[PDB]
């Protein structure tokens, strides 16, 4: 379950590089 | 208490979607 | 260490409502 | 594994005050 939990931990952090990615996109809009 | 976190990461997951929803609205505003 | 993690967890789903309150903010300088 | 899932909860919360760092940008660029 702490080896589950680590891989949901993963799959947070990849959807916070999605955050970054917004973050160029708005700054091309915005920079 | 392990299936109680899964299940607060579960609910950190949906406010993410939120992250996503907002980074839509947001892109209406700017695109 | 559980009842640390998922109290870790609150001050996360916290600083994600901070996400919420500036996506208000920001929504006041773009609406 | 608990004190490896805490310190992924420390490396989320980082990738969390970075969130911080670019809503103090946006906020040059539109505030």
């Amino acid at each position: 379950r702490m080896k589950q939990i680590e891989d949901k931990l993963e799959e947070i952090l990849s959807k916070l590089y999605h955050x970054e990615n917004e973050x160029a996109r708005i700054k091309k809009l915005l920079x």
